[PDB]
DNA sequence: CTTTTTTTTT
């Protein structure tokens, strides 16, 4: 019989425990947010104080909170649902250490020397927190009863199959035997929940609803922990960030918490863990045939309509532009014939093609591959000339496929939250938008005949169930990501090919971003949330970019409380608690001694470790010293009379399979116990499956009944971050070593940490996946590109990391290219500061810490250069010990970053602006892309220098150490990969105002009216952030030019007409004056300088706007120059020749670069002219 | 030249 909640009426939820500064910082922090932004606005957290401070008993401190605040506001409504608090964390012990700390904190709990909870309400509030595992661990915990009621209770018991999986399943169960047998057991496990669930959740969708009451009830929300949350009976869940990533089921069908995140409060703790995680789950998306799911798109959107029903209003027009362009493409690349190719080095190797998306593009490839249309054979044909043909390239074919499934994708999401708009004002059960997710999902493939892209439809709800490329947009690898298209022969046929596309269409940064954008508040704790890495953390600089104020900051006051706090508990200096650090090298000749008396009858330790100890002679070199620093680690800590428990931290598991290893260290510890009189136990394989099934405490239990020496054999991975490492102290087995380093003592019971630790350098930094071969290709692609984002690599470095990776680079030599970064040392710090911070749990001390670090990280940790008010003390006197050496000469992070995206925003102008002018040299043209143009140049035109970093051009500038002007040198019709900026070139082309002659133009009467009332700028802002070297010489100059001459001519009165979209940019405006029937245009330059406007030029211009226009007049006009130059008068070759039969005028100038003085001269003469025709 | 373990569904 469940606890009712009338058991907390009179409980006085007014008297709460005293709240700690962290405690202050949380609550603080978020009524301010709630304050500044809205209620139902997300927000993001950040934690980053030192480790053992206490902020996991804060998180659990505020999660009672929250869910104390939720039983008051239902005791006052006595319908509003529950609102959801989620804990996540990376790995399964810390999930589960969480939870049994929540509860021992409702449990023992003590308001003023009495019980905060009743028992009745400690089930109460224990009956709302529930713990979700993964599907084989949530079976394997349910008896044999409660799947016999669910399988009675739903008449599943006579179904064949189905009892003969759960008869093998007992079976396994009663007879569980050493791992050989539980291997089998989980696998079964996993795969009959799967199946009785998915038949329990047939059932319950169908008109055979049965009815949950009681002990059916009570057993299917045993096996369905998730089935409470649906109920409502809980609101807290428990669970790993995998798990949170993939869902949970119910009776009904499976809970995606991402689809459903609004109001909802999220706790991650050691958040930065959390970007790989993340990031191998966008790996695992499955790849797509671009060539099949292109040909299907067209033939089924040809025809095919929806309902004209109420429930589908105004959906059809979602997807009526989508038609249109894929007729168009259809027609443009002829869809109705299959793909081949032919010729040599495309069937001994498949084609492989990477694109950035914006502008990092790498082909396999040597020679650029064509397309081409065979009507006679009906084939296209993927051909390599040997011989720009802009028209038929497989690159322009294969990105305008993935552009055109990226849209049907984002208008399958766009219909989907319009049904269900729908919907809510016309079903008037679960009526929200997860509710009504599938439905939607189902009608609208079901409608257009497209059920084969449902398991497409779904995936990419799960990757972008929280939600473009215009230089007039806010750009970012974030929200955009990557592709990786391969083109093969189809498997089975020898005359076909598919490319087969998988694409990461987000980062880990902007899923978390998205995610405080749907309405989650966030947490995040941990000590490295604000590492300065990309690979082993989140961009923050983005975060902070895109969230602006939702990302929540802390005063240097809170702050300061927060290091009082600290200092205040952990009084080192004050209580006589010293630290003794060692830097350990490889000394072979120790080893050598201790292998000849671990095996007295061989003569060289070589046939030692190849024979006894199993190792090869490829390793030997490297296993020599890791099996020698450990070694004088162990040995210099069992040789410490007082110490009494060691961790030692590498980065391979010494397990069964390193069992020779185990039998050489277990009998050197031995000798070793032996000669200094102590005893030592030794734990080793100490990984997340021995947590799970043997448990930490057996090594408390021994530190607290055994007097002795323990060392325990972890790694990184599973004892890195997180884990709590403790022990019961007695103080007979104690001795007299440990001392109170806390100013006013806070702990009831007695607890101790690890004395003694060592550090190995941790190794394989570069995230790898071993899901796939693909899987790995685009966690690579991934590294490469967020390094290239963040600045830490120049783009001609991350374009040749990418074409190496592209061309299959071994893994020691892309963890030899990721060594030269300082994002590698960033992660190294990060990692070491994290490890050392396991030795700081608790305020009882011995007075000497012993510390062991590898000495290949000396280096690295002399490096550090953040502010030391936030670290720890081990961590301090890491650095301290490290850098006693000194300084070494290093580069300013910062200037090399701000050469590398000085770099990258020039070559995606020069990308970006290459692709806009092809776009707009097409016929038709597009309005929004002559819009997209037009704000290009009216924003560069106001707003030439901006003081914030801009939120919606940010291409268009770079940030300079100069203000308001900058060197630089390159060709701007060359390779974007050689220019170089600022400092590196100390003559060179300038970006400046007076370069620009602005200031000389403006002087003309005529053009300050035509600014001013235009709102365009008349001067420079002396900023930072300056126009990059291709906006200023190609678009501003250009627009500046245009706009001077209009403004002239507009005196003069000329009136103007806009340019069709047939002939745009070719020109640049119309004529007309007093009323000519023959069509007059206008080319303006700014200056004379140099033009790629020779007479083939010409001639095709004039030819293409008179085919469609015929007979017209053409004026070309430079904006400044000498009005001493005589006008000109050139026929349509661009040749001198008589007035009367010359069909294109040419004005030297229209204002004079010495007085800016309008040439009236010139008007005079056009009129003449125009009045001759 | 570098030198792995981790969660989940399948
Ligand atoms: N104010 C407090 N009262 C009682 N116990 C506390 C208090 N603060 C912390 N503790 C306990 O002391 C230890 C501090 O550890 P956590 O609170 O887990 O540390 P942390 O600061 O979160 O560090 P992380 O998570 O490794 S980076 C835990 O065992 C807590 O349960
Ligand atoms: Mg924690």
């Amino acid at each position: 019989m469940n606890v009712s909640i009338e058991e907390f009426t009179h409980f006085d939820f007014q008297l709460v425990p005293e709240p700690s500064p962290l405690d202050l910082v949380i609550t603080e922090s978020l009524k301010n947010h709630i304050e500044v932004n809205g209620v139902k606005s997300g927000a993001l957290l950040p934690l980053p104080f030192q480790t053992g401070i206490g902020k996991t008993y804060t998180a659990l401190n505020f999660l009672l909170q929250q869910m104390l605040e939720q039983v008051r506001s239902e005791l006052k409504e006595e319908k509003k649902s529950k609102r959801l608090l989620y804990y996540v964390t990376d790995s399964v012990d810390n999930v589960v250490s969480a939870k049994a700390d929540l509860l021992k904190l409702i449990e023992k709990q003590t308001v003023k020397g009495e019980p905060r909870f009743t028992l009745e309400q400690q089930e109460y509030l224990k009956a709302q927190i529930v713990h979700l595992p993964n599907q084989s661990e949530q079976l394997l915990q349910c008896s044999d009863a409660v799947l016999n009621d669910v399988l009675i209770g739903f008449n599943l018991n006579a179904e064949r199959d189905v009892q003969a999986e759960w008869s093998a399943i007992s079976g396994l169960r009663r007879h569980a035997s050493n791992p050989e047998v539980k291997i089998s057991l989980n696998r079964q496990a996993g795969y009959f929940y799967r199946n009785l669930i998915d038949r329990l959740q047939k059932k319950q969708k169908g008109a055979d609803r049965v009815l949950l009451s009681g002990s059916l009830l009570a057993s299917v929300e045993t096996l369905l922990p998730g089935e409470k949350i649906r109920n409502g009976s809980a609101h807290v869940a428990f669970l790993t960030t995998s798990k949170f990533l993939k869902g949970f089921h119910n009776t009904r069908s499976r809970y995606s918490p991402l689809r459903d995140l609004s109001g909802a409060v999220l706790i991650i703790d050691e958040i930065d863990k959390q970007n790989q995680v993340i990031l191998s789950e966008l790996c695992k998306q499955q790849a797509q045939d671009l060539i099949w799911a292109i040909r299907t798109l067209r033939a089924n959107f040809r025809d095919h309509q929806l309902e004209s029903s109420p429930r589908y209003d105004k959906i059809e027009d979602l997807f009526e532009p989508l038609r249109e362009r894929l007729e168009e493409f259809g027609t443009n690349w002829n869809l109705a014939f299959a793909f081949n190719t032919e010729g040599a080095n495309l069937n001994e190797r498949p084609v492989r093609l990477f694109s950035d998306r914006s502008f990092t593009h790498v082909s396999s490839a040597t020679h650029k591959l064509s397309l081409k249309s065979d009507f006679l054979r009906r084939k296209n044909l993927i051909f390599s000339d040997e011989k720009i043909e802009k028209h038929g390239l497989l690159t322009r074919f294969v990105n305008e496929a993935d552009v055109i499934y990226q849209w049907f994708l984002g208008t399958m999401r766009k219909a989907v939250f319009q049904y269900w708009e729908n919907v809510r004002g016309l079903e008037i059960e679960n009526r929200s938008l997860e509710g009504t997710f599938q439905e939607a999902v189902q009608s609208l493939l079901t409608h257009f005949n497209l059920q084969e892209f449902e398991s497409a439809v779904y995936e990419s709800f799960d990757t972008r169930g929280l939600r473009a490329n215009k230089l007039s947009s806010s750009k970012s690898y974030h929200h955009t990501g990557l592709k990786l298209v391969e083109v093969a022969h189809n498997q089975g046929t020898r005359d076909t090919v598919n490319c087969k596309a998988s694409f990461l269409n987000t980062s880990p940064s902007g899923v978390l971003a998205d995610m405080v954008d749907a309405g989650a508040v966030i947490l995040g704790i941990s000590a490295t949330a604000r590492a300065d890495t990309v690979i082993h953390n989140f961009d923050f600089k983005y975060l902070n970019e895109r969230l602006g104020n939702k990302l929540l900051s802390l005063s240097r006051e809170q702050k300061q409380r927060v290091n009082n706090y600290y200092h205040s508990r952990r009084n080192y200096k004050d209580n006589g608690v010293v630290l003794t650090v060692k830097y350990l090298n490889s000394r072979d000749a120790f080893l050598d001694a201790l292998l000849e008396e671990y095996k007295p009858e061989a003569r060289s330790s070589h046939f030692i470790l190849n024979h006894y100890l199993g190792i090869a002679e490829s390793e030997q070199a490297f296993v020599r010293s890791w099996l020698s620093k450990l070694l004088a680690s162990i040995k210099a800590f069992i040789s410490s009379p007082d110490n009494r428990y060691m961790l030692s931290l590498l980065n391979r598991t010494l397990d069964t399979t390193r069992q020779n290893i185990n039998d050489f260290i277990q009998f050197c510890c031995d000798k070793w116990a032996k000669e200094f009189n102590v005893k030592t136990k030794t734990f080793f394989g100490v990984n997340a499956d021995w947590m799970r099934l043997v448990g930490y405490d057996e090594i408390s239990k021994h530190l607290n009944t055994e007097l002795g020496k323990v060392v325990v054999f972890s790694t990184y991975a599973s004892m890195g971050a997180g884990k709590n490492p403790d022990y019961a102290v007695n103080l007979a087995l104690e001795g007299e070593s440990l001392i109170s380093v806390a100013d006013v003592t806070y702990s009831t019971q007695l607890r101790s940490d690890i004395d003694s630790i060592y550090l190995e350098k941790p190794t394989q930094l570069l995230l790898s996946d071993d899901y796939s071969h693909t899987a790995n290709q685009l966690c690579q692609f991934h590294q490469i590109l967020s390094l290239q984002e963040n600045g830490e690599l120049s783009p001609k470095s991350a374009e040749n990391w990418c074409r190496q990776q592209l061309m299959g680079m071994s893994r020691e030599r892309s963890l030899q290219q990721y060594h030269q970064t300082s994002d590698y040392q960033s992660a190294v710090r990060k990692y070491i500061e994290q490890a050392v911070g396991r030795a700081g749990r608790t305020s009882l001390k011995r007075k000497q810490i012993l510390l062991f670090v590898d000495s290949g990280l000396k280096e690295i940790l002399a490096e550090e250069s953040r502010d030391p008010s936030l670290f720890s003390h081990e961590y301090v006197a890491l650095v301290n010990k490290a850098k006693s050496a000194g300084k070494s000469i290093v580069e300013d992070r910062a200037v090399r970053r701000l050469f590398n995206l000085a770099q990258r925003n020039n070559k995606d102008g020069m990308l970006s602006i290459k692709a806009l002018v092809h776009r707009l040299h097409n016929q038709p043209a597009s309005k929004s892309d002559i819009q997209e143009w037009q704000d290009i140049r009216t924003q560069l035109l106001r707003y030439p220098t901006v003081a914030f970093q801009p939120e919606r051009f940010n291409r268009l500038y770079l940030q300079s150490m100069t203000k308001g002007y900058y060197r630089y040198q390159g060709n701007l019709d060359g390779d974007p990969n050689s220019f170089e900026f600022f400092d590196r070139v100390p003559y060179g082309d300038m970006v400046s105002e007076e370069d620009c002659s602005l200031a000389t133009l403006v002087q003309n009467q005529y053009v300050r009216p035509w600014f001013e009332r235009k709102g365009f700028a008349c001067s420079w802002q002396k900023e930072a952030n300056v126009m990059t070297p291709i906006m200023f010489t190609n678009i501003y100059k250009g627009a500046l030019g245009e706009q001077a001459v209009e403004a002239v001519l507009t005196a003069f009165d000329f009136t103007f007409e806009e340019v069709p979209n047939s002939i745009y940019e070719r020109f640049d405006n119309r004529v007309i004056f007093a009323g000519i029937e023959q069509p007059i245009w206008l080319d303006s330059k700014y200056w004379k300088h140099e033009g790629n406007e020779s007479s083939e030029g010409y001639s095709s211009k004039i030819a293409l706007v008179e085919e469609e226009f015929g007979p017209s007049k053409f004026i070309y006009v430079n904006a400044l120059g000498d009005t001493s130059k005589p006008i000109r008068y050139l026929n349509s070759c661009f040749v001198e020749t008589s007035p009367q039969l010359a069909k294109v005028i040419e004005i030297p100038a229209l204002i004079d670069d010495s007085n800016a003085d309008t040439n009236r001269t010139a008007v005079q003469e056009l009129i003449k002219w125009l009045h001759h025709s």
